[PDB]
């Protein structure tokens, strides 16, 4: 399905109406599986961090750690299908530009690959960009085949501002998610009891990022 058709007929209207947009079967099984293989290779060769310190015990041997991460630019050896994913995300956003609210996206982060190791850890309720750091859209790609939250947990729960309900999103294989990064979409990852992988990039709004430089000071003489 052409990126422009997905953007104009689905991403743009859904984002402007709901601020949370799900696309299933984004790249297809072959490509999705190759991305999965690259992420697992990164994990198995020790490229992830040890995990977020969740419970700090008097005995450090009993510390509980949670989500592990690694930052991926997309050109590294063994990460080229991740890079292809990133380029595909960028193509979509490019075909949306000037139509995602009044934002003008002119950049993004590297990819943050996250692994919840399956030990009952999740991620506390938070806002991605709470203080105007420039990020306007969060984009997440999930890689977990036959994920069933009833058995493995790991639901992403979003609490859209001003609505007495939440939106639960299963981290399903080959699913792509967009949502506004700011305080409109507080969200959490519920405890995961199986290995759970996701790939995140954040897109920058030009004006917000330009003035973020001012309040987050870069020096000349
Ligand atoms: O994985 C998901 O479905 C949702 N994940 C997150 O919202 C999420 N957000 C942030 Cl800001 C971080 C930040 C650091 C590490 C992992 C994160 C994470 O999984
Ligand atoms: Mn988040």
């Amino acid at each position: 399905l052409p990126a422009l058709k997905l953007a104009l007929e689905y991403i743009v209207p859904c984002m402007n109406k709901h601020g949370i947009c799900v696309v299933d079967d984004f790249l297809g099984k072959e490509t999705g599986q190759q991305i999965g293989d690259e992420v697992r290779a990164l994990h198995d060769t020790g490229k992830f961090t040890d995990g977020q310190l969740v419970s700090q015990k008097s005995d450090s041997s009993k510390d509980i750690r949670g989500d592990k991460i690694t930052w991926i630019e997309g050109k590294e050896p063994g990460c080229e299908t991740i890079g292809l994913l990133m380029s595909s995300m960028d193509d979509l956003i490019r075909h949306c530009n000037g139509k995602l609210g009044s934002y003008k996206i002119n950049g993004r982060t590297k990819a943050m690959v996250a692994c919840y190791p399956g030990n009952g850890t999740g991620y506390v309720r938070h806002v991605d960009n709470r203080n105007g750091d420039g990020r306007c859209v969060t984009c997440i790609y999930y890689l977990n085949k036959d994920w069933d939250a009833k058995v493995s947990g790991g639901i992403l729960r979003i609490f859209p501002e001003g609505k007495a309900q939440f939106a639960d999103i299963e981290p399903k294989f080959d699913r792509l998610l967009f949502f506004w990064s700011d305080r409109r979409n507080p969200h959490e990852v519920q405890p995961a009891y199986a290995t759970r992988y996701a790939i995140t990039v954040w897109y920058f709004d030009a004006d917000e990022r330009a003035r973020a430089k001012v309040k987050y000071l870069k020096g000349v003489r």
